[PDB]
């Protein structure tokens, strides 16, 4: 109507993105961002300068908030540009039939390593990330998910597991990382090593590319254990004060042109098949973008893990703490 | 030659303007950043791993690592386009006759407020951040002359004070108001603003107008006392190992359509006078970028403060342990 309330991670929208749609609309939407699931969520239960119209929240996450009935059913009916995403997303048991999130962003998290300092070929996986060789020099995105998820694929254990022995090993095996890990980042995963502050650790695909696209010989190796896989989808809060206006913004980003034009720029790939078309061939052929099935087949794609999410959360805190 | 190592400030280059450059001169330019000319500095003294070729010291550091022979003379006829530049930007004492440095982009640092959240009316001068009505929540920027600047300008005497007298004064005065540091920020000083983690401090001109076209209503206000104003110049390590390759990048971020196409892109100002008048007119009408010569007026540019700078660096790292 009015105003919106946007609520978003870093690096997903790109400055006159919103201002497009203000223009067609006429509605004025306020940008907020996050850099994790946990700080969004939290954030949902105790603050408006959060934000409260649309938000978005990880796929292993939209039960949780769903029957914790912190987001209302969308009117899909509204989202005339729904037909545009491709179904090899949309059959997911946490959302069947697709009522409570609209696929927005997705991608993976792998390795990622400067060519110009360290030869990528030495990098195979994500067990080596533990070497002394790496002394007080690894970045490691601030997931708890994907930080225990990365051990756990180490160990053989997997994931998203629900057995609190595994994840205890996985916990276990952490603390002997943690002496090479230099820094954590979910904001912009790339800058540490831009900055020089790293050379290898962990990073975001979508990442490494506007790195790339910026002049930092950053490459992102497939860990020979997997390749942690993602997607974060759009949702309405059970209250938001302008759900009519959600469905535009919504709508707005299901239009494949500007899927396409937001891809393009941010690397991150987009779960729209229209757009995934016209993508321009050098973002499509990037096989770090645009990983072929034989490697995601060997990557794992992250999961709800139900009350254990709990035990995830608190060692993950333990971990950072203690260091 | 083949590469070339440039040792930039972080949110100046945007995807793309490098690439750009290899197309034409063929020149691969492998990009690292900084946040401070402390640290490239440090660097400088040390390493491989840095950055070596061109650098983008401040106008208050070129002096410094003059007369340190850590950088060397430039070849002005080789810069074709230097006659761009404004004859208002190229006079300064620091580099009488430019044989050491670039004018690159300039600009400055005030008060940013989130409109949405906090009434700019309420602000008005470096002193309204003491209000302890302002507690554990403030933004400050990692920079030790500016932060120091803020508070110098408060007491009276101020910005480049070489008396460790009223240097004395400005730390104690700092004290006094790091329990309203939220945080430190040398990055982007908009990112914790969006993040909603501050609604108000100090912020860099550049910053908030990419975060306001982003979507986070970020004002600037220009502080009664003042607002800082600095300036960022390229130069070439005494001993680079690409000098003329360097010389390129010198002459192709002064073509005036490379100067613009940024400009517009970051909002800092560029010195380069031919852009300027090309400049888009939302952003060249825009007041918090090319503020009025009145508020220049009433504003201090950052100079060098030869020996006694060692003070102020000294106890700004002393006032960020403390807290």
């Amino acid at each position: 109507n009015n105003t919106l309330y946007f609520y978003n991670w870093t690096e997903y929208v790109p400055p006159g993105l919103l201002e497009q749609f203000t223009k067609e609309t006429g509605i004025k939407v306020i940008y907020s961002t996050y850099e994790s699931n946990e700080t969004m969520y939290a954030k949902l239960k105790t603050y408006k300068d959060g934000a409260y119209d649309l938000v978005v929240p990880s796929t292993y996450y939209v039960d949780k908030m769903r029957k914790e009935g912190m987001i209302q059913k969308i009117d899909k009916s509204k989202l005339t540009n729904f037909s545009n995403l491709d179904p090899d997303m949309l059959n997911k048991p946490f959302d069947p039939n697709n009522d409570y999130s609209i696929p927005y962003i997705w991608g993976a998290t792998a390795i990622g390593v400067n060519g110009d300092a360290v030869d990528p070929k030495s990098v195979t996986s994500w067990a080596d990330l533990w070497k002394p060789e790496y002394k007080g020099s690894l970045l490691l995105t601030d997931d708890a998910r994907e930080v225990f998820q990365m051990a756990l694929r180490k160990l053989g254990y997997s994931g998203n597991t629900t057995d609190p022995k595994e994840i205890e090993a996985a916990y276990n095996e952490l603390k002997k990382l943690m002496p090479n890990v230099a820094a954590f980042n979910s904001d912009n995963p790339a800058n540490p090593y831009m900055e020089g502050e790293v050379n290898l650790g962990m990073i975001w695909n979508g990442s490494a590319f506007v790195a790339r696209q910026a002049g930092t010989p950053i490459d992102v190796v497939w860990p020979k254990e997997g390749g942690i896989f993602w997607m974060d989808s759009l949702a309405i809060p059970a209250n938001a004060k302008n759900k009519e206006g959600a469905l535009k913004l919504i709508n707005f980003l299901l239009r494949p042109d500007v899927a396409k034009q937001v891809a393009e720029t941010i690397g991150y790939p987009t779960p729209n098949l229209a757009a995934r078309k016209l993508l321009s061939p050098e973002v499509a052929n990037d096989k770090t973008l645009y990983p072929d099935a034989e490697t995601i087949k060997n990557g794992e794609w992250q999961n709800d893990v139900g009350a254990a999410s709990s035990i995830y959360e608190e060692y993950y805190q333990k971990l950072k703490a203690g260091r």
